[PDB]
């Protein structure tokens, strides 16, 4: 019955049904939740992961439309810290999958969510291209 | 103060920020609304408008995640009729722009919403392609 604060982070570039279902899963981990979503910065995403198609402001403006999202931290830190969870009063971190998150699991704050295959924005474009026979 | 029922329809293929902002605008036409969204069928869209990338079930499953959407009619009729508005107790139709909708305007039920340029799913893919210098 008590409200529980859930945190999920990510790039959310070219937002698709796969992202949305993962956000839904985080939102519904418990009966009464606040879902905070962290959106990674342009510079850190590009440095550590890869080039982003959409700027931070665009990625965040799109997430704002998703039913499950209660609060957005934009930009969020690239690495989650215990101090960050205390500052935002976060009870659990929802995420995929030396295990950079061993400390979240040891703390009881790790909640796994699943990715959906085949539904990404690039997947849709691949379906378009497959309409043109190569020969 | 009284709740007002708003109807918007469309294909909602490869849902993007442009769709989301138009749905937000329809939802916020009045202080207290129910937003019903109609999603066109595969066959009728292909016959009258063009080939859809995503099947009806996929397009609807994606709209379900949008904050502004209260009810979805999937599939919806291709042409809105007065009987349809009475059946679903629809007060206003939100839409773009011999004027097929003269009768909605004459009835006081036409509410214009605006499209946003530059934010479509294909626009994003064009931005990716523009990263590869032609030479
Ligand atoms: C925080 C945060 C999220 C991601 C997504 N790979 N990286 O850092
Ligand atoms: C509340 C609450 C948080 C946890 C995990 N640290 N258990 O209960
Ligand atoms: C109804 C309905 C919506 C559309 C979108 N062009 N066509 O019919
Ligand atoms: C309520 C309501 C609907 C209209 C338009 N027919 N005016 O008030």
């Amino acid at each position: 019955s008590k409200n529980v604060v859930i945190y999920a982070d990510g790039v959310y570039d070219m937002l698709h049904l796969g992202h949305m279902k993962q956000l839904e899963q985080a939102k519904k981990l418990f009966e009464n939740t606040t879902l905070i979503v962290g959106v990674t910065s342009d510079n850190e995403t590009k440095l550590f992961k890869g080039q982003v198609v959409q700027t931070l402001e665009e990625r965040t403006e799109t997430l704002k439309h998703i039913r499950w999202v209660d609060e957005i931290i934009s930009p969020c830190p690239w690495v989650v810290t215990p101090e960050f969870l205390e500052k935002y009063k976060i009870d659990y971190v929802a995420h995929d999958d030396e295990d950079i998150y061993a400390w979240l699991k040891r703390a009881g704050k790790f909640k796994a969510t699943q990715r959906t295959e085949g539904v990404s924005t690039t997947d849709l474009i691949v379906r378009i291209l497959k309409n043109y026979e190569d020969y």
